[PDB]
């Protein structure tokens, strides 16, 4: 069934977990190393098991595509998934006069009189994203994140490489190329980043004339990360190849630590009990071709039909 | 057995790869993703289905963990893995006055009265990459190989990352850190180079006091490459962790296209009948620690009783 390659790194990451250590306190059981394999011919893996906004991704997609590194297009679009990380150096900046709010992040989740304070505060700084054209620009570009490290690399002496326009081209003109690869993993911007990207690099591969794609992440949640990453890279694997005019084959998500916080496990449980339904389909535009320009309505989804939703405290 | 999860990648390379057009014509059949997990605290993986020879192994190793990227190193000790990327621009340049020479590759491959020129052409060139200080730095010194996207990666305003250096460290001070990935994927030099690297990116990962390494490799030759990629990595798994004083765990080999070519069926079936053996055991020296300094001795290999070797038609 489409999704039972994820409910089966649950189970097993449950079964044979190992306790580690981590960047809060909070453990998680991980493994180190794993492929699962989604034959996009067959349906769109988007989880059945849990509701999953297909429209967050989407749009957090089609804003790595355009090249872009700006909060304002997603708060346009009411996806708020990088707020965070820009309100973060917002709070932390010498305009910002205003409340102490040294990291929130859990200072938030449990304490109620600050995780009000701060609701409005990123509200406020929302607004100023969307409508201040200059507060926007250095507050709001976010500087290195995957729209900067797929479309404009920068490079030794000067300029700036569209690895991934050129990799759909040599897609176009190279089919058969063991050599198709875009990277995000920039060693000189890694030691003083804040997160190094998960998503490392992925590669392209055609054969008898379909496309598929494979992905290395070096760090995932189980419960909040994977059901999304799952979509983002099958909903590029299924762009990139209506660009190439290919047909769709297969997405391979393989994985370095893979892993499951504590505060997570009964969630997990629960929906491991959710007997999967038939996965949804995905039309692309039947005109548009060239895949930068695309938008939202080009792309609807069809028959998703999921199960509730399950909530779960998130990172830090 | 160890080495079993090399034969089951050999067999069913076979039973469903897919012809796919090359680089040369020699269709290959491959597969596009793929894991093999390693349990080193069980033997050595050397194949012992084949012979293979360590020492051109080990020492291509320390010539990485050198920071080298020059030919002599490999001379001095009889390891001529690389000395045609090397040749290539001698041949191909302005002191060079000798014959016609043009990409040799196959043009020796079956035409002898020119399968011998080249010969002492190059043993010419490596005598003279030995002996001449000089000529040796122009032309032995190979430009970007793996000891210089490992130990001096190039940044952007100047300078050059030890990449690996930075990395050891941040095992011996974090051990639990999913960001631990040394990377080889220089995107901007990319477009215009030789062999653009085939093992892109490795990531390390501690649990519970053991070390164990991934690999990605986006292309590889089933035959005469990944028995000796596999060593190379699993010698390094090991070096690494004697220096952060660590057990040893796991490697990982993740594929990207793995590949048979087709003159080679042949070979691997004979060796598929050959009933593996019990693996080698590694001590490495149990008093030099740092890792960077090691040499031949520090390492020497117990019990590999291979079978004997099987002979196979090359690249190009
Ligand atoms: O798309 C994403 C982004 C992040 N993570 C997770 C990985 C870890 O749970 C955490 C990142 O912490 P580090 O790996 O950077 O240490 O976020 C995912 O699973 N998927
Ligand atoms: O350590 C190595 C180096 C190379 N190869 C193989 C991969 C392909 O068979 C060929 C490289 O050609 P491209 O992948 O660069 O196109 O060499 C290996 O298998 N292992």
């Amino acid at each position: 069934m489409l999704e039972q390659p994820y409910l089966d790194l649950a189970k097993k990451v449950l079964d044979e977990g190992h306790f580690k250590p981590d960047r809060t306190h909070t453990g998680t059981y991980s493994i180190f190393g794993h492929q699962m394999r989604f034959d996009l011919s067959k349906g769109f893996p988007l989880l059945t098991t849990k509701k999953v906004p297909f429209g967050l991704i989407k749009s957090q997609l089609l804003w790595f595509l355009h090249g872009d590194t700006n909060i304002r297009f997603l708060l346009q679009h009411r996806n708020h998934i990088w707020d965070e990380w820009a309100f973060e150096k917002w709070v932390k900046s010498d305009e910002y006069h205003g409340p102490d709010m040294t990291d929130f992040g859990h200072r938030s989740q449990k304490a109620p009189e600050f995780a009000a304070v701060y609701h409005e505060e990123m509200a406020k700084f929302d607004d100023r994203v969307l409508h201040d054209d200059a507060f926007a620009a250095k507050y709001g570009d976010l500087g290195l994140v995957y729209g900067s490290q797929w479309r404009a690399w920068h490079t030794s002496k000067g300029d700036t490489i569209d690895q991934l326009g050129d990799v759909i081209e040599q897609i176009k003109t190279h089919p058969y190329s063991r050599r198709l690869i875009v990277s995000a993993w920039n060693p000189e911007d890694v030691p003083t980043m804040a997160l190094p990207p998960c998503h490392t690099l992925y590669q392209f591969y055609v054969n008898d004339g379909k496309l598929s794609l494979q992905l290395y992440q070096r760090s995932a949640d189980i419960f909040l990360g994977v059901p999304f990453n799952i979509a983002s890279y099958a909903l590029l694997t299924h762009l990139v190849a209506h660009e190439c005019g290919l047909e769709v084959g297969e997405f391979i998500h393989t994985f370095g630590d893979a892993h499951l916080y504590v505060n997570h496990l009964d969630q997990i449980k629960e929906q491991l009990s959710r007997t999967p339904r038939p996965a949804p389909t995905l039309q692309l535009n039947p005109d548009k071709h060239d895949i930068f320009d695309f938008d939202m309505k080009d792309i609807k989804l069809l028959n998703y039909d999921p199960y509730p939703a399950i909530k779960a405290p998130v990172a830090v």
